């Protein structure tokens, strides 16, 4: 983008950091885009701008703080500002510069009414946002593929254009031709462009299909009343998540047919095997599945007869730590049909290529198909949304859709007009107030059209608050007789992290964890996570954390003395502990030096309080996602190499328990519950099917298939092969099986008493102790007590009928511990009866002593024991 480091950001006011002397400020325009330097040649137009010293208003301050110093100047009302808008713009001091339009683009055109296509009996009306715009026309197909229809020219109200045209417009497609000056090209440009509405889309998006999203023969049979089959859900404190992505939940099951692997369609086949165990899972007790980006994403062709394949025979003849499998993944990665999908387009509209045919209704019937099927088998669906930044920005190219159409607007731009790419590239504005509307617009068209049940925020940190709440309003407010799905039950969580440009509330109150503290919206816990494998996403790899070998089996990386090793052990311990309670702010814990502190008085990374949530509903606890290493790998990677991977087996379990049993809202990777590989690849995006392989025969967990790709993982390739060329590190089927048995037990454990869900910060307060704590704990383990109402005169509300008190004993030591706790003692203490009969035979000799309220728990074991109310 080229130089534009003033503001215009009222109708009546620019912005523009330049000193006092430099009272001769002029605006120039040129609707042709004809303007050069002398001294400015080629304008329209110039006008003095009178300087106000006044500064600029609170509400220009509130709205773009970074810009708040700068020095305000007066546009007189002479001026064309709607004409003038349209325009190639510069200011000029005596040094000249353009300008960034959002902040009047808001104040003089925001709009609330009808966007895209609205159908009504007798008409099909188009309508588009471009107030920069000088034309915008609609061009129609009759097809994707074929010529041109017609083109009707739209008529511009306010910023918007619109057309009305006949019923027979309906499944007609269309694209918008849009005469609008781009600043990166210094030119008046005619683009292509989809409609930023859209619900359907040819292949690839390169039209967009002029759909009625109402009509009957979209729906499912029973479609309209899947309200009524939707899963129970009584509290948002119920709930756990299962994340996965749509091509590695079927793209190797063999139980599915050849033609339907790796799409929508692939969760119809209820007799799968990846369809059984997501029933297994959701018969355990699992509520809902977070689905990887399902929107217009690019980075996969929606034409599979372009999609590219690796010989899979060929790799699987080569060695376990050969660096052969990626060198033909990578081949082919940008032609395969895989990617995570974090690349967005249009949001609205189903990804084509994960429909049986990219052109026409398939993908929004296979689409509430999903929704459907899943919500039969007992889960709710979570949609992964991606609203922090666009794949591509600019006049050209079929992936830029909306800054093709209203340039320097949708994205966030720096004090010199460059586009931010802090997210990846083309950080969305959010701060803007049809960017605003458009999230919203989007999360109401997936709850309403597609019965979502909930919503994970991509890079939530970079959306402002004030969206994230009035998107949480708006979905909470559906209601069945209106809307026709119950909004209340909809969940909203996402990734709070705090950096670039939106660190320190610089474009606004953002969607950081601090700042969404109190807000009922959860977010990723990564104080737990990194507590629990050690390290984190950018230190050394070897780093060890509490379930990971820390002071108990060093690894031999050098990580401080014995009492250093021991003290971080502790500190973790500490980190875990208040994550278990929730990540609450206000919750006390007994701290590992004997100190009382409040979790916000525990302090992580930057001095930033470990606990930062006002209620449980807003922590999602969590060890492992689709980022970085798998759980299975992660431990691999950490634990000392002489470990066997029965051991391994049991550590996986611990890391997975941690999460099944604390308070808050626990959070699993697919595949955790299968000891689930990437042969260590730290950022499988685009690492295909190969490094993604979710293997539901449980034959295989994806170990040992070649060094992962050298792009984002070379650096670690040393460490990698030895333990990939290992045989004693790969598990087999045995292995795999014991490892779901294992969680889906846990899970069953958790359901089995309210104590584990408790619902707000102050039961947890009251309700929740830990017993091993201070300067003399018990290396590598935690004793969590949860208490319900017991004797007469109860000071608390009886939550469980089943159970006065549950203590759950955390051993990630390789040998027996005896905990001796006395104010447990003298009570009804025995083993949880799911681990009585547990497959596992080790858990089974848990055992409770009354006269000293000890509780012996084996080696590498998480011991759940529970006072019986008879
Ligand atoms: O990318 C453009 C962007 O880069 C910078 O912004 C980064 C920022 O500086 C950094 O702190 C984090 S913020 C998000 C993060 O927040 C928490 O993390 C805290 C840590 O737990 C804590 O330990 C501490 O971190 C320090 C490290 O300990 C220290 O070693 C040092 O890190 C170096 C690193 O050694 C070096 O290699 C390099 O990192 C590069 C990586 O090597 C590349 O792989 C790549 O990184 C990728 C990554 O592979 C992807 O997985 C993805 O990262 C995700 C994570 O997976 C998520 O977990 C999440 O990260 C959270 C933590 O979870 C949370 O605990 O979000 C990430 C982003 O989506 O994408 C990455 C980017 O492509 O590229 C990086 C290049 O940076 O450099 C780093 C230092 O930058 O120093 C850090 C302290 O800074 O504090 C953490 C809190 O700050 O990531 C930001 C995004 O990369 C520039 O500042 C910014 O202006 C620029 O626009
Ligand atoms: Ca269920
Ligand atoms: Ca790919
Ligand atoms: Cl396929």
């Amino acid at each position: 983008m080229p130089d534009a480091r003033a503001y215009w950001v009222t109708s009546d006011l620019i912005a523009w950091n330049v000193g006092e002397l430099e009272q001769s400020v002029c605006l120039y325009a040129s609707r042709a885009a004809a303007m050069s330097l002398s001294g400015i040649q080629g304008y329209d137009s110039k006008v003095e701008l009178q300087p106000e010293s006044a500064g600029l208003p609170e509400t220009v301050t509130q709205k773009f703080p970074f810009i708040s110093s700068y020095r305000a100047f007066r546009v007189p009302s002479s001026v064309d500002v709607a004409s003038l808008v349209k325009c190639q713009l510069v200011v000029a001091s005596f040094d000249v510069t353009g300008l960034q339009l959002p902040g009047v683009l808001d104040d003089m055109f925001a709009y609330t009414g009808p966007l895209g296509a609205v159908f009504s009996e007798d008409s099909v009306s188009l309508h588009l946002w471009a107030p920069t715009a000088q034309g915008v026309s609609v061009c129609f197909f009759d097809g994707p593929a074929g010529p041109a229809l017609e083109t009707v020219q739209l008529k511009e109200s306010n910023g918007v254009w619109s057309v009305t045209g006949p019923r027979e417009w309906e499944n007609r497609y269309y694209l918008y031709e849009v005469d609008v000056y781009h600043p990166t090209k210094a030119q008046v440009l005619k683009c292509l462009a989809g409609d930023p509405y859209a619900r359907s889309l040819s292949a690839n998006g390169a039209r967009t299909w002029l759909v009625d999203i109402n009509n009957e023969t979209l729906k499912p049979a029973s479609w309209d009343e899947l309200a009524d089959e939707k899963p129970k859900l009584d509290s948002f404190s119920d709930i756990t998540i299962y994340e996965l992505h749509i091509r590695d939940f079927s793209a190797h099951d063999g139980t599915v047919d050849s033609d339907s692997r790796g799409g929508f369609r692939a969760f119809a086949y209820q007799a799968s095997a990846g369809m059984e165990h997501l029933r297994k899972l959701s018969d355990a007790g699992l509520t809902h599945v977070h689905l990887l980006p399902s929107f217009h994403f690019a980075g996969v062709d929606d034409i599979k007869s372009n999609w590219k394949f690796v010989d899979e025979c060929e790799l699987a003849t080569f060695p376990p730590g050969s660096d052969m499998q990626q060198a033909a993944v990578v081949a082919i990665q940008e032609e395969d049909p895989y990617n995570w999908g974090y690349n967005p387009v249009l949001w609205g509209v189903p990804k084509g290529s994960y429909a049986s045919d990219p052109d026409g209704p398939s993908r929004i019937i296979e689409y509430r198909q999903m929704v459907q099927a899943l919500n039969r088998i007992g889960l709710r669906v979570v949609m992964d949304v991606v609203y922090n930044h666009l794949d591509s920005s600019g006049p050209c190219g079929i992936s830029s859709v909306l800054d093709k159409i209203v340039p320097g607007y949708y994205v966030r731009r720096d004090t010199n007009g460059q586009i931010e790419n802090s997210a990846a590239m083309n950080n969305t504005a959010s701060e803007h107030f049809m960017v605003d509307r458009l999230i919203v617009d989007d999360l109401l068209n997936w709850a309403v059209n597609y019965k979502v049940d909930g919503f994970r925020f991509d890079l939530m940190g970079h959306i402002m608050k004030r969206t994230m709440m009035r998107a949480k309003s708006a979905l909470q407010s559906l209601t069945t007789d209106a809307h026709g799905v119950d909004g209340s039950k909809i969940y909203l969580y996402g990734e709070g992290w705090d950096f670039a440009e939106v660190a320190r509330n610089q474009r606004g109150i953002n969607g950081s964890q601090l700042n969404m503290s109190g807000t009922g919206i959860g977010s990723f816990n990564d104080r737990i996570r990194d507590a629990i494998n050690g390290g984190n996403p950018f230190g050394n790899p070897l780093q060890q954390g509490f379930n990971t070998g820390l002071f108990l089996e060093p690894n031999g990386f050098y990580q401080g003395n014995e009492a250093d090793t021991r003290r971080s052990l502790a500190t973790y311990a500490d980190q875990i502990q208040i994550g278990l309670a929730g990540n609450l702010r206000d919750y006390v814990l007994i701290s590992h030096t004997g100190e009382a502190k409040k979790g916000s008085e525990i302090h992580t990374f930057d001095g930033l309080p470990v606990g930062y949530t006002a209620s449980p509903i807003e922590t999602i606890n969590y060890v492992s996602a689709h980022d970085n290493e798998t759980l299975f790998d992660v431990i691999s990677v950490k634990t000392p190499m002489i470990l066997s991977v029965d051991e391994r087996c049991r550590i996986n379990h611990l890391a997975s328990s941690m999460m099944a049993l604390s308070q808050g809202i626990p959070f699993f990777h697919a595949g955790d519950e299968i000891l689930r590989s990437k042969s260590i690849d730290r950022d499988s995006y685009n690492s295909g099917d190969w490094f993604n392989k979710l293997d539901f025969t449980y034959e295989t967990n994806n170990w040992g298939v070649g060094l992962p790709p050298s792009e984002k993982n070379e650096d670690n390739w040393p460490l990698m092969k030895p333990r990939l060329e290992n045989p004693s590190f790969k598990p087999a089927k045995g292995h795999i099986l014991a490892a779901l048995d294992s969680f889906v037990d846990i899970l069953k454990i958790r359901y089995s008493s309210p104590l584990f869900r408790l619902s707000t910060a102050n039961d947890i307060k009251q309700r929740v102790r830990f017993h091993n704590t201070g300067p003399s704990l018990v290396p590598g383990v935690i004793v969590m007590g949860i208490e319900d109402a017991r004797g007469e005169s109860p000071e608390m509300a009886q939550l469980d009928t089943n159970f006065s008190y549950v203590v759950t004993v955390f051993n990630v030591c390789p040998h027996e511990v005896s905990m001796d706790i006395p104010a447990l003692a003298s009570m009804g203490f025995e083993l949880h009866p799911v681990q009585v009969n547990s497959s596992d035979t080790l858990v089974r000799k848990s055992a409770y002593e009354a006269a000293t309220g000890r509780f012996t728990v084996p080696g590498r074991t998480v011991s759940v024991f529970v006072e019986p109310r008879c």
